[PDB]
């Protein structure tokens, strides 16, 4: 636990480790720590609701060496256990290197003296900082009132302790209910879905929408979504709003406002997350308000010598202005520059973050830009060939996290684009893989368009 450290990144996940990553690249005698509430060194989030339940491994709980829809085994962490120094050596050892303390929650952060607390009176200095906390799953206050009880069987799912608990519980149960229509909600609508299947178990989703990912996409492709996730064997209910939760003879018991009973073993929650700008404070940085994160500029700086990235991050968006994302490609790509400006400099974040989804070896979604469904939007679909779905593209590219493979620089399938007046804001792209670059040239031109077919041609349609 080092007085001291050049390098100070709060919290231990993406954005953390893309930040180090980049440093010892540009100052290969760098030291940098990682202060990391989690147990566990720093890991990827995508696999947790995806590839880690398709496995036939019985180990993949322990390992979480997980197999890609292509059948590589690839690790959950970013880097063997064997990359990171102590962070005991950290301040001396020769060369440097990159030093993570699991187990420790910065809570007090002092701009002024440069100096930040941690929770067991620890307190550490720094000559540069990144803050790459994340977010805290939301609940739902339906829930929060129900008690002690309630809460106990409520799974937040966010971390691998909770894709343990959770896998857990789906051998032990009958009854498992989703709460939250949207993709991580669905994600693991399928891959509970799939395992309730062999072991002839029940899993339902609900949600307040008309369809599956009802905010982002549009009905024909939400209530398609919705049938995919029903053919998965998940019993998907609409239009259900939660009235209360409570115990009722060792069952949970979801009361609807539509007045629809829900009798279930286990709830995880999957409404979206809160930002952590807890030290934002006794920082005062004290955050934006539209939507949501720590105010930074062009180069991701909070302050002179405190930079964010990732999902605490609300930075201007080259074409979109103020923006906050969940996107893991947002956190490398903003956790990778944030690093190179702290190893000196003077370089603006330019990048069009790329979200993707996959239910499935066997269908994804890949969204760019605003991908609001209240928007006016057009679709344009087609029959999907043997290279149309994620399990092809994994197998293309050998990579089966979506921003490695396609790129950062500029009815089967189809796009939706999103739009204010003709100028394309927004686009989804329905199973149709290696043409972000497109995607993005077509948001950045921020042109205006009388058709919308031509330039679905270039999609390949
Ligand atoms: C289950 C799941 C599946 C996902 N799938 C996808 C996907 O398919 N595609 C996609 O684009 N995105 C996906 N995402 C979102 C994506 O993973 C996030 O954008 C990414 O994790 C952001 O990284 P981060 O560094 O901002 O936050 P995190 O990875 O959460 O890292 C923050 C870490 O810092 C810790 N921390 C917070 N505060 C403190 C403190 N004061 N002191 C010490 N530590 C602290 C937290 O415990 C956390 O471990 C998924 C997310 C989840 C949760």
């Amino acid at each position: 636990a080092p007085s001291h450290v050049p390098f100070l990144l709060i919290g231990g996940g993406t954005a953390a480790f893309a930040a180090a990553r980049s440093i010892r690249a540009r100052d290969p005698g760098a030291r940098v720590l990682i202060v990391s509430e989690d147990p566990e060194l720093p890991y990827m989030r995508p696999p947790l609701s995806k590839e880690l339940w398709f496995s036939d491994d019985p180990n993949v709980t322990k390992t979480l060496r997980f197999k890609q829809w292509n059948g590589k085994e690839r690790s959950i962490y970013f880097q063997p256990p064997s990359f990171y120094v102590s962070a005991q050596d950290l301040p001396h050892i020769e060369n440097g290197g990159v030093a993570v303390l699991t187990g420790k929650k910065v809570v007090q952060l002092d701009v002024r003296d440069n100096m930040v607390k941690l929770n067991d009176g620890s307190q550490i200095t720094y000559e540069k900082c990144l803050i790459a906390t994340g977010g805290t799953p939301r609940s739902l206050s339906a829930i929060d009132r129900a008690g002690a009880e309630v809460k106990s069987r409520t799974t937040l799912f966010r971390k691998i302790g909770d894709f343990r608990s959770l896998e857990k519980i789906s051998r032990e149960v009958k009854s498992i209910t989703i709460i939250g229509g949207g993709f991580l909600g669905s994600e693991l609508a399928c891959a509970l879905g799939r395992k309730a299947r062999a072991l002839g178990t029940e899993v339902i989703q609900l949600f307040p929408e008309k369809g599956n990912m009802g905010k982002i996409l549009p009905e024909y492709l939400s209530n398609w979504t919705m049938e995919k996730v029903r053919r998965e064997g998940v019993k998907v209910m609409p239009n259900a709003i939660v009235q209360s939760v409570g115990v009722s003879s060792g069952k949970l018991l979801i009361k609807l406002k539509d007045g629809r009973k829900v009798e279930t073993d286990h709830i995880v929650a999957a409404v979206g997350l809160e930002p952590n700008v807890e030290l934002a404070k006794t920082g005062g940085l004290e955050i934006d308000s539209d939507f949501g994160g720590f105010r930074v500029n062009a180069e991701l700086q909070a302050r002179s010598n405190i930079w964010v990235a990732g999902d605490a991050a609300c930075f201007y968006d080259i074409k979109l202005g103020r923006r906050r994302v969940e996107h893991h490609d947002h956190a490398v790509v903003s956790g990778r520059l944030a690093g190179e400006n702290m190893t000196g400099a003077a370089k603006p974040y330019w990048h069009q973050s790329m979200f993707w989804s996959d239910l499935g070896p066997d269908v994804g979604y890949v969204a760019i830009g605003l991908v609001d469904s209240s928007l006016p939007t057009v679709g344009v679909f087609a029959k999907a060939t043997a290279q149309d779905n994620p399990k092809s593209a994994t197998e293309q590219s050998g990579t089966g996290i979506r921003s490695e493979s396609e790129t950062e620089s500029e009815y089967g399938k189809g796009v939706i684009f999103y739009l204010r007046d003709k100028v394309v804001v927004g686009i989804v792209l329905w199973n149709i893989f290696n043409r972000m670059p497109i995607a993005r040239k077509i948001i950045k031109d921020g042109e205006q368009h009388e058709d919308l077919n031509e330039v679905a041609k270039l999609f390949n349609i």
